[PDB]
């Protein structure tokens, strides 16, 4: 650094902007990916100083603003604010200069291909960085784990993958992405208020809605079982007061919404269960090579931290999986940051100095150098 | 060894690669031909530190490759990968240099003429090997037996030989060659269980099929006979668990396989058994050699070891065979090795030394010097 | 029929249940072979009319139905159903009884055992009809074009087979019959969707999927050089309204699911198209079958009506084909009832009054019947 | 003819069922000795419309059928096909009865003493013939040349004779027969074949070996001489273009199979060369017939076609013969048709009227009638 | 034997070396002159144990050899074996040097001049022997016999001699050879069975032939009644199980081949009967000696051993030679040694001792010191 080449690391997911330098274990800017609007109105003479919001700083506020999502389903929909978020990123968190140093951040994978380019375009030319790589989401969580050949279930805020990853970068198989992770479970829940009779309708409660999943909604081992528990519940009947004035009575909702995760029938919609994909990607490969891909199963991302998800995956694993081969679970005490924890490993590499795309390469390759280094 | 000249004691047939050294007692490595190439597809970090797998080492894995035969039919399909098995045999699998040892190779009579010189070249170029010779397969059971006489029927992988051997090696007008052996009646069974029930498509599960033959499919007393038992099956039948969660129940098919060696028909081969070639080769020979080709009738090679193999050849032989002379089969305990075992004692004479072919006479005469030295 | 014995030609394969009678032109009563199943739901007042949709009946509607499929692989996957399908054929269909008239059925090359015999003996034993036969499905191909010699590519709806064929007809051996079928690419259309901007899930828009490869998804002369003139689309791009309300552009799509076809490594499959088998089974075969193979290339199965293809196999074909013979496709008009059209031609010959089994046979012999006539 | 006896003429050797009629010059019925059997299998519905193959007919089809060789060392083997050969002769090609007609087939001489009575027994009592002649094959070769002393060298398909033949049938002497000529040339080339890489193995393409070997390979005049040459041949080395698609490269092998014909060591036999048996008959016989012997050197039958078989027998003959005599080879232009040639002389006789056996000679003077004229 | 000089008693033919000591009563060492010579070839690290198998090492085995003779027509064709020969004789059977012992040897009559020199020569200069005689063969049989003067009919193998002997020493008036013994009708028997339907022909299974022929073999009482007797046949065949199952129904042919010894006209030879010669050597002498002669029909040598042979020379003699005296027979029990006996009669003389010539005798007259003693 100011003689060092050195990269920072950031996870520029649809759930926390996730920066931080190369060769760090933590993640120094952990900040949603939530950039803020108003709908407060009025007249002025004060204010509060902003009217462009931004990560944690939009969060702050909630009760002035509706809270837009820059990324949904992996898809930036407004780039306006991706200079902006980055410029909150280097300048005002990590504070460094974007000149300073290249800048790793993640590709969700099956991107919109016109997305690679377009978010290069918006860095070297417009924000003058020395390099950059958009590396593949899933592959980085493989390596925080430090395998080298398992199925990588990723399920991280907007997107879920099924990526059996060989030795060497895999050839296209049955390597999945699917919208049916964090964000829609946080859907769902609104669905289920509906018929409770609490009251959850906009931007503003939902990420509050989505804090009320995270921490309490443990994931039954057979819904029905815990369902007919729920009459005499002692257990399961808890108030999860909102920390701002209310009680939240949760009977038959806490492993009602983890168990959607699994079975998209909950919603009405015809989705394969995330243990479906597992069977088909493992099923497909060669007999002697599933023996692998059950022994490492490896199952990282904030949405597979709900409490009792890994014993979860021990019946349903061995549901469609035979009795020739051993079934373990790979899940890494922390595995929310797993996509930057990954990155950071490869920027102790030298040689993702030359796996990386250089400034002058896309003035030099023109605009298809992107996709040339990404494949 | 690291004193004196001491050769390898090589069987670079088309079932083993049965190696070990010269006057060593058992061939110490034992290992398919098969050469391993990868089908793991997806998202690779790790390797499976090979691309070219090769022998043992290819073995290990099924579930991530695609196995290749390199030898078919005791012809050398491709020699390139003859090059890096030697250099795995050797180096890796021996862990001495070429640069030492002469090596004994064996010859599936009469291969091309070709594969002779193409052998030699890569020995004495491409290893700098002090010497070496490629004898002839089927010969070499005749010195593990102790005997000077006999109708030899190698059946080695691909190819099935009948060789009546005299110490004065036979000449070309009584020695005969036929694909029948081991590789091909494989890939028969999985045909007749195609019908069945079961799957063997891809080549990792056709291994299992090869292993499923040697200790299960029995070889049929009378094959009419034991269709009529199939009625009641029960002794017919008994169960082939594939851990991959299957049960594999193999009925008729046991002895069904069996009896195709000795109907090529069922195949759509118009060819004859090995029992009716046996006749074919003694009465070509001479008046005074018949009563002993049947006193010896030696039946070596790994295929002639399936349970019940050998009582066939007491019963079908002496069918169309005269009753005027003794009838003895010769068939070892064990004669999977014969053809490495009989190798090792040709390896411990010194005039088999002074019989094969050194580095210096290779440049002296050409590749040529292997038909100048053997025939 | 009901004043003469006149058979009924019944192509009860995984295309249409392509019924009609023997001497017919055509196959009168037509209607899918897929089976319907209601998901309606909640109260309900009146009665979908039907409990279990069979034939066209299933296919009419989707949006209330879940839709099976009761044969798949050319096995059939339930027995339950067939019984109304050939009650639907017969009796309501045709509006005839089964005790007037015998039955010819197809069997595909290599079907698993027990099925031959379980639908005889629904028919015969729960129906009842003077005679029935379930012919080989690739041979009554060959009468259908009026050759009689030739390389039978019937792609018949779900199977395809490779049969070379002569005046008498051929053993096993390179007659092969593969699963890598129309159906098959039904679901690798959907797959490449994913990300790319389209959905497609469920049943009832698999049928529709279907759809949009038969008639606007032509076969690349080879895929990778209308690929790169894609890049400016303008004979790539096309337009597939969908009812429901959405517009279906097609690029790269077109001609990117037929590839697959002829190149099942796009799947991610190891198995090799039906273009490769084609030089296969003709260099096993001996070489006075081979000059006449070539120079009748006969391309049969309604796979063979796909657009763009026929031109695929002016290449494909002559390519690893000696120009030692000379190589020229016979295409039939139309030969999608190829099978129906053929089996015809058995049922107005008398021979076949003794190549068939007559009802009675079955009580008197057992089941194995079924088996002596079509071995 | 119809009024006149007017005899045929056949020369049912076992290379070719030379007919034709009495004084001709033609035969006009020339076909091969094979009789043809299928191994196709299968069902049918059309058929060949044949079950019984032979002659032309059989060689017709060789994909369907493996070719039986009814004569096999001048001993006819089946004699079921005997009468239906001869009545694909005189009904089906020569157009004509067995009533109307004599018959005048081939004895190979020093034939197994029961087929000359056999035969015959077939044509008199079971296909009415009014009379027959069963020549002496050599004899016939002589009067071809229009020689009445000489030394008769009939290398036809399966019998290889040396006759010395005096003005006056001759008294034992050295005539001999033996087989050594085109059949077993022919299996021989397969044997080298073996050795080369190309593959040829049963009946349906040792026809074509036959042929391969017929019209390119040259008789050296050492082959030594030209082995050495084949190393940077030029004229020795030319590819045969197998011609259903294929090319046959022959290199040394042009000039190897003919040179075994006179020195059966290099199939591996002990068998005396025919220029062996030339000096053999010669030398045995007075000083003063030597010279009239070695004058007359007749060489007749196909096999002595080869091209520069003609010069073969300069060096050869004046190896071991003297120089006291002039030598001197007699080789008619074509000579193939010999035997047949000869006889159209014998029935331009009428004495051979009455040096045939007649129809009622059978009945009339027991079986023995045959060996009563033939000697 | 190393108590007197003594000598060997050699009857040097060519059926038997029919060697001994002098003062022996049988000859120990008894073999037939054949040279056993390899002929499978091949390539070896085992051996035939010798390459030039010689006397009884080369008769035991035959099914590796081809089998030279070294004496034919009593005429020794070949020295180079001979020599080789009595190094299988003397040394290791008689288990003695020749370098200190003499020989007695015989003479056939009338042997061209060199035989008697060349002989002596490889026994004088290169086995150096004390002393030698080679006395005159048919003279011998005479002393055996107990006779002094008759006609010695002394047929060995390879010469038939008429020999009438006087009281003293005969004059040539009256004493003949011819050469038609025994080897001559082992070449019949072989010569007959190939129009009957076998092959014996080549060396190594010819004296198998010859050992069917002395133990099976009679002589008719005349052909041509046994040839009437022909008719029936329980009294002709009879199988001749040859070992290897070869079973062998003889007729005629047990007395048609005898016939041949008395009829060289089955040959094809002008040469007339040895029981022609007979009368006509006897009508040559006085008639004051045709008496005796008659009295005396001496009939030595093993051809004279076939059952029938002696009890015919009573009728045959008797035909064409008067009635007024006694034709007696001396058929003696047996007559195979019957050269042997008569030279251990004058090797147990002294007098025949004094009556052969010295070692030293052969330098100093040179070698015409043989023909002045034994002319
Ligand atoms: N401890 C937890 N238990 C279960 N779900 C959680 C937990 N932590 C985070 N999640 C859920 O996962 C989603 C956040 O994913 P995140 O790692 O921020 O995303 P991305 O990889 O898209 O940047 C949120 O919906 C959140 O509720
Ligand atoms: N019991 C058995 N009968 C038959 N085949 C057997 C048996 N046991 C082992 N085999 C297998 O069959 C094949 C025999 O071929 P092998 O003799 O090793 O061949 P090559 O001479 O071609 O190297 C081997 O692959 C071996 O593992
Ligand atoms: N003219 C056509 N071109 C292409 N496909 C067509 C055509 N006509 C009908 N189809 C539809 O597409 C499929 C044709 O191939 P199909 O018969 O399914 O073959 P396969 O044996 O490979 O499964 C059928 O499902 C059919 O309904
Ligand atoms: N032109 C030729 N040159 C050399 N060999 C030939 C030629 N013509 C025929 N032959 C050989 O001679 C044999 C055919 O002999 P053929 O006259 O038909 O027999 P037969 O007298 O037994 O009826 C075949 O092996 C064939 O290859
Ligand atoms: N006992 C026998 N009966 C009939 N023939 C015999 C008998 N013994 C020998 N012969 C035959 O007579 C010939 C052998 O004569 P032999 O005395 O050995 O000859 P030579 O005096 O030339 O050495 C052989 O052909 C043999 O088959």
């Amino acid at each position: 650094d100011e003689d060092e080449t050195t990269a920072l690391v950031c996870d520029n997911g649809s759930g926390l902007v996730k920066a931080g330098f190369a060769g760090d274990d933590a993640p120094r800017a952990v900040f949603p990916s939530i950039v803020g609007r108003p709908r407060h109105q009025g007249v002025m003479v004060g204010m509060g100083q902003k009217d462009s919001y931004v990560g944690d700083e939009a969060q702050s506020k909630r009760g002035i603003l509706t809270l837009k999502y820059p990324i949904e389903h992996g898809i930036i929909t407004n780039w306006d604010d991706m200079e902006k978020i980055w410029h909150h990123t280097f300048y005002n968190e990590l504070r460094v200069a974007p000149e300073e140093h290249p800048t790793l951040l993640t590709e969700a994978p099956l991107n919109p291909k016109a997305n690679r380019e377009k978010m290069t375009q918006i860095m070297f030319e417009t924000f003058n960085v020395p390099a950059m790589y958009v590396a593949i989401q899933a592959v980085l969580s493989l390596y925080a784990s430090g395998r080298t050949t398992g199925i990588v279930l990723d399920s991280g805020d907007g997107v879920t993958h099924n990526v059996p990853i060989y030795e060497g970068y895999a050839l296209p198989h049955a390597i999945m992405r699917l919208d049916l992770a964090g964000r829609d479970l946080t859907d769902y829940l609104m669905k289920i208020l509906t018929e409770r009779g609490y009251s959850f309708v906009t931007t503003a409660e939902r990420e509050i809605v989505r804090d009320i999943k995270e921490k309490l909604c443990y994931v039954a081992l057979d819904f029905e079982n815990e369902m007919a528990t729920a009459a005499s519940s002692s257990s399961l009947e808890k108030s999860y007061e909102l920390p701002d004035g209310q009680v939240i009575t949760i009977g038959n909702e806490r492993f009602r919404c983890p168990e959607t995760l699994f079975q998209p029938s909950f919603i009405g919609m015809e989705s394969a269960g995330i243990h479906e994909t597992t069977y088909n990607s493992i099923m497909k490969c060669d007999i002697d090579i599933r023996k692998d891909l059950y022994a490492n199963n490896v199952m990282s991302g904030g949405t597979t931290m709900y409490p009792g998800i890994a014993d979860r995956m021990q019946k349903e694993i061995t549901a469609l999986a035979p009795s020739t081969m051993k079934i373990k679970i790979i899940a890494p005490p922390e595995r929310k940051y797993s996509v930057w924890i990954g990155g950071s490993i490869l920027a102790s590499l030298s040689t993702f100095q030359q796996m990386w795309i250089t400034k002058q390469e896309y003035d030099e390759a023109g605009p298809s150098i992107v996709h040339r280094k990404c494949f």
